[PDB]
């Protein structure tokens, strides 16, 4: 049995919810085949985030860490291939931090792959209605920040774990006001749900 | 005053096995909300015989306000629609092979007909469930067009007291899986449409906003 | 033999500095293309009275056909347009501050208006010259619809034989510098305008 | 005077003109302030195409390498941050190779950053008013394989070399049978050379 700890971050900029965390925390608890989940909040904060994951690591000794995040303006769910070693802000965070052109980690790789098993877990989503895709950059905002600082604690301390972090649309509340693309909380929640037992179930990715 | 409400959905497209727009009204029939008592009905979607079946449709189940539905795949809203206009231009053919290019759909009737439905209530009443919606313009010239101006034009000219209008939906997510586009799930959708169907039963007249 | 075109640009909108429109069709002023004889005249960004100005270049230039620009920022091809709307529907105000809701253009007024111009043989050749074009079913609620719709119901009332249409055109690209967008360079625009003036003094049918 | 290489690809499948080269080789020979460029065609192909780049890295002795590809959708002219050790296409290249999952270098890094001053450059591009954004994925085709491959290449043999990668949009006459946005080739020409005298006169990002 793997125990898979889900993150999902409060919300930022001028919105009242993210639906990462409330995706995520309806999972808190949730338990199918070979996954047993537990849900985490992290704040939408530089370097805070990162204090907060590596809390929630040594809270519950995961077997599997999955970071979720929203990228507004997508239309699929999207597990990410790659974060690269930069904070660079165009809006500051929840408490004003707004770096450009810096390190996450000083001397630390360009870049650190997923740790997850992103194509199955893009096709076991769309076997069940819902559309997914691969994506090849988290940007550089707080999402990156947290999958870099995830993949780096991983490599340097806990290789054991599979570790990485999948995008989500915004919901449908959030696009009221200005039209935009968004899926259902209900197809969000069972996607990463998804996501969660197909990683508990493969160590391996196909191709 | 209870209002009876006829929903349309089109038959299945496109190389599409699934027309949500029948998908989602289908779901309400026999449906009671508020004031309003629905029944639905499915059209054929092709040229001239969608208007025919429409017909059938009006004299079977009398009814007091008509929303006919269709997919327009790519928006991220419900879209009321504000105008039908008076034209047939099919840049691919319907179900039946009928491409028609330039054609009137009523010889000498007006170049457009303005919709019957309270569609800024409609939007807001939708919003305030927390789906996205917003007034359309266009209803493209297909056969969701032919179908709103033809409802406009039988209104007009031999029921005018019938409230109607025609309502687009997005695609739901299950259409999306290969090429990347907006959706909204079918359960928004219905609830969207339902919500359409109460307000117009409830309010005749729209909001100023 | 020749046919006068009066083409119209608008004057300068707020958080603009030169109207495009404006800026293109300027360029044609006093053009003889082919059949025709192009003159051009400004209109302002108003309700009202961006009628009462075309009617006084109307008056002074006798146009044969009439072709209206603005600028639809956003869409990413040259759109003559097929059909106004009686409606003036505002979402911000206009240069003198109407801000018009759920309104009548002409009281007793058709719904609509169709167009004058042998659209699909502008879109074609405006092709042929390597610019993208297409035919568009909507000119929104904003002063252009309502320019477009006036010009028609003057000519249906008072001038029939005159032939007239709207088009819209992208953004340039300067205009495209802190928010991206899709444009058109200014000659590009200017050459596809040109196009479609010449293109109506040829034809008086459409394809 | 530095010696500034810009490379842009041969005809694409469906293309009957590849726009990169368009306009690089309209650059080919030019001599602006402290840049004295030169062009090279590159062929769309995995692999092959690094061969070809090294090839003219070898000839030319460049100071600069700017490898130009297009990115049809995007609305800017992109100068790249980061090119990725990955090999994944959606479609073949120009001799049927459509590798899936494979890097670039066997034991090479995950990543290259640029070695441009790319916000310099998005700069004077925007001075001179056309748009242009820094962007954060150059793909996992042909176009990111050759950033790839020429950034292991400056790191492996010649280090002082500063290399990048960017982006163009498609020109107008890509998009008459489906809509898609575009910017002219002569603002394209002009944005590349921006960027090539911006590079030449700049050792620093701002």
């Amino acid at each position: 049995e793997k125990k898979v700890l889900l993150t999902g971050f409060d919300p930022f900029g001028g919105e009242t919810v993210n639906p990462s965390w409330e995706a995520v925390k309806r999972l808190n608890g949730a338990a199918e085949g070979p996954a047993s989940i537990v849900s985490e909040q992290v704040p939408t904060v530089f370097y805070k985030s990162l204090a907060v994951l590596r809390e929630a690591m040594k809270k519950h000794q995961p077997d599997i860490i999955i970071c979720v995040g929203q990228a507004g303006g997508r239309m699929q769910i999207t597990p990410e291939r790659v974060a690269i070693n930069l904070n660079e802000a165009r809006i500051p965070d929840n408490e004003g931090n707004q770096p450009v052109g810096e390190d996450i980690s000083q001397g630390g790789p360009a870049a650190y792959w997923t740790g997850l098993p992103i194509k199955r877990i893009v096709e076991e989503i769309k076997k069940e209605g819902i559309p997914a895709a691969v994506s090849y950059t988290a940007g550089t905002f707080v999402c990156n920040h947290l999958f870099y600082g995830l993949m780096d604690e991983i490599s340097r301390h806990h290789p054991h774990i599979r570790g990485g972090f999948i995008h989500i649309p915004y919901i449908p509340e959030q696009t009221l006001q200005k039209s935009a693309p968004s899926l259902s909380l209900d197809h969000i929640t069972k996607a990463l749900k998804i996501a969660a037992v197909t990683a508990a179930a493969h160590e391996d990715d196909i191709e």
